DNA sequence: ATAACTTCGTATAGCATACATTATACGAACTTAT
DNA sequence: ATAAGTTCGTATAATGTATGCTATACGAAGTTAT
DNA sequence: ATAACTTCGTATAGCATACATTATACGAACTTAT
DNA sequence: ATAAGTTCGTATAATGTATGCTATACGAAGTTAT
């Protein structure tokens, strides 16, 4: 017991070992343990297996996905690792459950999903409506897209852009230090700059945030939240399609990874190697590009080829 | 004894942990043992090493492949290893008598044997004779014996497919999603492309039975002798009953099997899939390739199915 | 001491759990641990890694090559863990210097040697000596040399070959139930076939041996061996170059594997891809080839192409 | 106590099983370590958990890098490991004040450097100025390049070189045996072709070095400053004067280094490496093809060093 | 004397293999200025 | 009020790094045949 | 009644991962018939 | 004697198989909507 409270220690001392987002989800899934163990009478530390077990196919009957319950299982697995005690994982009748839950769900038809792409077609539909519009929003939104499309960049990595981060190379393309953009981008980046007075203190971030009276508010220490770059992708299709789907399903409208998705998709159309379609999004495992063209007939296989001919 | 009894309720209770096979050849191997122990008054749990081994030597006497003898030795060790007893294996007498039935038996020229190959010019022969077919099973076969071809899919993975698994490229080819394989289970999976041609072969057969009347329903169902399909969301197409289409195709070619009692004289469940791999080696598709149409994680197997040079060398 | 009894009344009863050959390598290892145990002082039977670590210096000291001194504790192995023993490999101090002996002996150039090529330069020129030979044991060993050649069979599997496994194929060539002969090949195996009168008994192996008066021998029974067939390739290679060089160094003159080496080269210079030429003798490892072919301008690889464009 | 010092031993007896450089860093951290306990007064032989991670701690505040503060724990781990002792990092305090060390030295813009590329161009025009000299030492150093460049051999492995290793093939070209790399140690080893004109260069080294006249010389020895070399078959040409070659011939074009005392402001002996592997994939040559050159057998670290097509889509 | 090394000590990269952290999704509650 | 965010909690997708050697990077001091 | 299945039991293949057996080399001793 | 083997022991090169599921192969018996 002194070993763990030792450990514990050891835990909140050297805090920053992990990100604000794992504790975060750490928090989140102790707290639901620990509700379920009282409302089932069962002892939440140190976590016995029969109770992880049982807990494992509560959250499956709550209709989780299997991705889901296995970053609650890695969770309760770090807790007790941590804390110097044994894994729920190395015990047998979790490791069992799990392998079971596994195979059920899929039977089922439970489906991984993925950001819907937001491609070309997409991007010149919403340039047609949105490119002679006077209003800042609108201005900041389109760029916001064209950077989203033509970098690949993730919604965090955008949200950090600084001015100063901004160069340019050949033709007068500009540059970020983190990639390259168009022609055609790199004017819609240059107009929303005029217009929101960033490029008035170079520490400032690229994207900020624009009030109702339609005026930019520039800042070296406020980022424009990940939640409001999502927020562009969602009204952007509510503008073309209007309100989204009834009950809450995802990826309904697009969202943060929409533009990577989509812009993969595009590359793949243009019959662009794989190897390189990784490079453009600094992806290394291939599982997920090939995951976002899988449905394209450029990538349909040998046998089609040879059935075909 | 209370642990290894706790052990067994606990593989039970979650028994969907694994397959249902696995289950079904443990409970047959179990049968077959306990026999053989009643036969020669012994106890069949704790199995003891020379116990096993005699077994195994029994059952090569009764003609029994090497393969078939693996299996019963295999059942019995994992009903041991998860039991949290030493394995029959664990033991030399075991291991020991299995190299040697194992080598024995393939000196004596036992060999594996191989599905009969269901190839490309199979399928156009096929498809050039029931394309002009108007009836619902014959519509149903062909569709059938496209998807084999074309995706490599096993018959199981093709009986667990149903209408909203299938989806559409840009050009409007059909795409199945596979969720769960013999060798893959996620909730990714992998979508598996038809060409044109099979696409509305499976357009056809769509239209004529009516199944897309739910998504739910499995694509593959019975149709019955008035030609009328019978569509379900609980119950699939058996296995065995599609390997039926493949010795009733074969036998529509070639007429009935001899008497010999062989396997693999007609096709079956597994010849499409030797026969795609066969077909794209011959057309100088690369072995990556190959191994991602059949959805092989391994170029040894790969490599096994396509072997038939210094011949033309010497021409002179 | 009564489980080590059992275990090896095991493997005397389970024999032919192991082959022939397996048994006087274990044997062999076996009789040279024991004396240099005896000569050292050491018990022999439980081994004791220090003991263990000493003779595997020893037999680096007799100057013998890696391979060798893995075979030699590979052996110790088995025979402990078929013994219910523990294995030497499993211990801090033999795993060490297996390692040290390793590095040790690469650095003071040790090298793995393959069978010296037989080709089609040496496989003409051979002809062209002994094509218009009378002799019966020239006769023998042409048809042997053409087979070997072409086929790439071991020398094992040549020997195993019966008159009843040889069938036939488009323009009368030669097929053996183990591979197909060329024409020219097949000619030579049929003037054989003639003059030895093995063809007179189907079970007869197609190779047998030929005696001083120049008179064949067939037999149904008994092969010839696997010695008499390097033999061949020996006694053809003196033809040519007379006595190999002084002091015992192996692949002075060619041998068993010397057609299979040779009949891989000379794919590879005729840019037959490898995934082919490892069909055309049955390997599955690619590094046993490539070793084969990898002095050849065909393989000189990447760079040297960059280089010379 | 007694199985430590036994454990010890065992290792020191066999230290040839580890590398030179092992050793040598073993024992740089192990004065390291010491020191630092002196300086507080601790036990620096069986390590405490808590010590090491204020000495971590105090490694990273000297504004040393994620990478030698993890050098210095892998060997404190190492000596602990192999004595049978618990590691440091088998605490917590220390595994955790590692991950927080590495991840607050990032965030702060720490990052690994990388050799500045020798690449073909560099190469041109090291030979266009250097091959018309007739100096021993001119002629040394563009065949050592030749060499580094068209086999991306380390430094190292081009010192151990003896002449017997070379060979040629059917066309002429050199082939280089190498038995020993960082990765790999064996009796098989690898050969290493040398183009045409590196082949040449290689030759006229040879003839005027006079390595030939044993075959036990290294290929590469020193040269004096009288032009006169003095080839050797048990002393090497260190691989710091390799590195001095490149450093020389990087000098030769575009002067002396800054001030800064930054690392990689003149080609190393990792620069023909990095060149080789980034002109390879310019110029569409395969992963496969790149990882078999550089003798690499995982396709993350190959595919790193080419990172310099969105925007052609675009245009429009 | 000097060129051209060797030797060495601290610093840090390469490399392959093994294993879990950290991101986005999104309804919703909260905050601020218009 | 409300546009237009930010902050939050939880659901789920997508990247990452730890490990155990073995190596190079480079200034500085020492060496030897000219 | 029957086609067209389903269900089932014994037999055996597929498949991926992990790990050691079995072949040739060759000097030499031994055997047999010429 | 000796050609021309075979058998042997040991040195070293080169293939192989064991493991733990999960699947298909197929005859036979049972079922149900015609």
């Amino acid at each position: 017991s002194d070993e763990v409270r030792k450990n514990l220690m050891d835990m909140f001392r050297d805090r920053q070992a992990f990100s604000e987002h794992t504790w975060k989800m750490l928090l989140s899934v102790c707290r639901s343990w620990a509700a379920w163990c009282k409302l089932n009478n069962r002892k939440w530390f140190p976590a016995e297996p029969e109770d992880v077990r049982d807990y494992l196919l509560y959250l499956q009957a709550r209709g989780l996905a299997v991705k889901t319950i296995q970053q609650h299982l890695g969770q309760l697995n770090m807790l007790h690792r941590r804390s110097g005690l044994p894994r729920p994982s190395d015990s047998n009748a979790v490791s069992l459950v799990m392998r079971r839950i596994r195979k059920e769900n899929v039977d089922a038809g439970e489906r991984a999903k993925q950001a819907l792409a937001f491609e070309r077609t997409d991007f010149d539909q919403v340039r047609s409506l949105m490119e002679n519009s006077d209003r800042c929003q609108d201005i900041r939104n389109l760029a916001f897209l064209g950077i989203a499309y033509n970098t690949l960049l993730r919604i965090a990595e955008i949200a950090r852009i600084r001015v100063k981060d901004i160069s340019r190379t050949d033709g007068g393309r500009m540059l970020i230090h983190i990639k390259a953009l168009s022609l055609g981008v790199t004017k819609l980046v240059e107009r929303w700059i005029s217009v929101s007075g960033v490029a008035d203190d170079p520490n400032n971030y690229l994207f900020c945030r624009v009030r109702k009276n339609g005026v930019a508010a520039p800042s070296a220490t406020s980022q424009l939240s990940t939640r409001a770059l999502e927020g562009i992708f969602e009204a952007t299709h509510r503008l073309i399609y209007g309100a989204k789907d009834d009950s809450g399903q995802r990826y309904l409208a697009w969202s943060g990874h929409s533009a990577r998705v989509g812009a993969a998709r595009d590359m793949a159309r243009a019959g662009v190697s794989i190897p390189e379609i990784m490079q453009a999004g600094g992806w290394t495992n291939v599982n997920i590009v090939m995951n976002y063209i899988r449905n394209l007939d450029s990538e349909t296989g040998a046998m089609v080829r040879l059935l075909e001919d």
